[PDB]
């Protein structure tokens, strides 16, 4: 039944498990260069993030092995802020995940037990959550860099709130996070459908106005709106209606073509000025657009699906590592002896992120060309190449454009595991009906939840 490519999924899965079994156990992040491991929840993030992938990967004697330790080492009193966003869509997401795919009960309870830790968050006078929570004391508060919650957080938490109360008849989770999508649906200062990063608990309204971007503080707010409305069974056209807008947003002021080779990119807008930078993160979007295609929206989603899937390859491929760094610049005209992606010095670090193989299994599921695959793969070999660490796992490294020193930060990133791996196993199967996009949504941590 495994196919060569995914014998190589696993083949990485392991060598970066048997890093994180043999020096972080139970630990959030393995620090694999340095042999050790570092805290931020103290929740074993790598491990829960990684429970849904080791189960969908076929690996049941280590998901035993992890199952152990969430019966009798995850605890939720400790006195520690955690992230609202970040918790949610990792360890909330992770555990939904894997209560559905095993079906033991277990991480359900762990799930509604980490939720009801939440839910101080939300108590602002507009009802738009806080950024962070203290899980132990119950008291949450806005970040200290800044007095706002970010947007991309405060809607990108909905799937995994709603299918909380949906499994556990507790209404609280999915009323509180419906208010925040109800509220941004009425909120003035889009542009044609493209919200600003930052939202004020205390007012209700957008913050950082006419600043503009699809990368990180905003991107995970189009996905939603998307995954969502294909949740809930395509009845919330409210949900619909935001995406459309906003994919016409993008074609309309984000859409440009690169030099020399006519590359369609996303770049971002700030008070009217375009400026032709493009995280990777930006690259959900191909992604995106061909779900989408898949569950109805119109052919035109699926040409820019198309361009923007190339554009993301080339993103990658145009490195000497062949690896993306966090951030391209993109050249509008021609620029003698210049590739189409430039990359800033402190810009060429590349943390494992997922965002292009999340993209390219899509992008196969919905059009069946296996160029996709083959794309994957040549990711997937340059993974291997410059970030593995010999006495288990892979790293972060700090220069995608240095092939003879790639520079290793010493850190696996949960993502890592929880989506890069999985998405890649997913992109090289060759069975549809391997969580079939008619069954389930991914969250944006690559967590699947039942389509309702
Ligand atoms: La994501």
């Amino acid at each position: 039944h495994l196919n060569y490519r995914q014998k190589g999924v696993i083949d990485v899965f392991l060598h970066a498990w048997k890093g994180y079994r043999k020096f972080a156990w139970g630990h959030d992040e393995l620090k694999p260069v340095s042999r050790s491991f570092s805290e931020w929840f103290g929740l074993g993030l790598t491990l829960i993030d990684a429970l849904d992938t080791m189960w969908i990967l076929g690996l049941r004697k280590e998901f035993e092995e992890a199952r152990k330790w969430v019966s009798k080492k995850l605890h939720f009193e400790k006195d520690v802020d955690v992230n609202l966003f970040e918790s949610t869509i990792r360890i909330l997401g992770g555990l939904l995940s894997a209560y559905h795919l095993s079906g033991d009960s277990l991480f359900l309870r762990k799930a509604e037990d980490f939720g009801n830790r939440l839910m101080p968050a939300f108590r602002t006078p507009s009802k738009i959550p806080y950024s962070d929570v203290n899980i132990g004391t119950g008291v949450a508060h806005p970040p200290r860099w800044t007095s706002d919650s970010t947007v991309a957080e405060v809607t990108s938490i909905q799937l995994e709130f709603r299918e909380l109360s949906r499994l556990t008849g507790d209404k609280k989770f999915q009323e509180a996070v419906e208010k925040v999508t109800q509220h941004i649906h009425g909120l003035s200062g889009k542009k044609d459908g493209l919200v600003p990063m930052f939202i004020n608990t205390h007012s209700g309204l957008f913050t950082h106005l006419g600043v503009f971007t699809l990368g990180a503080r905003a991107d995970s707010y189009y996905e939603y709106l998307l995954k969502q409305w294909i949740q809930g069974g395509k009845q919330e056209t409210q949900l619909l209606e935001d995406y459309v807008e906003a994919i016409e947003g993008v074609r309309t002021h984000l859409l440009r073509h690169s030099e020399p080779s006519k590359l369609t990119f996303v770049g971002e807008l700030a008070h009217g000025r375009f400026s032709a930078k493009m995280d990777h993160l930006v690259c959900f979007l191909p992604g995106t657009l061909a779900l989408g295609v898949y569950h109805g929206l119109p052919a035109s989603h699926m040409e820019l699906a198309q361009e923007l899937m190339e554009t993301c390859y080339q993103m990658n491929r145009q490195m000497e590592t062949g690896l993306s760094p966090e951030i391209v610049h993109f050249n509008l005209y021609p620029q003698p002896g210049r590739r189409d992606v430039e990359v800033k010095p402190a810009d060429r670090h590349n943390l494992l992120r997922p965002e292009t193989v999340e993209s390219l299994f899509y992008l196969y599921r919905v059009t069946g060309d296996r160029k996709y695959q083959d794309w994957g793969w040549e990711i997937l070999q340059s993974f291997s190449r410059f970030t593995r660490v010999p006495s288990g796992g892979y790293s972060s490294i700090n220069n995608v454009q240095d092939p003879q020193k790639p520079e290793p930060r010493d850190k696996m990133e949960s993502f890592f595991l929880g989506e890069t791996l999985k998405y890649l196993f997913l992109l090289f199967s060759d069975d549809p009906n391997l969580l079939s996009l008619d069954a389930y949504v991914f969250n944006t941590e690559a967590h699947p939840l039942p389509i309702w």
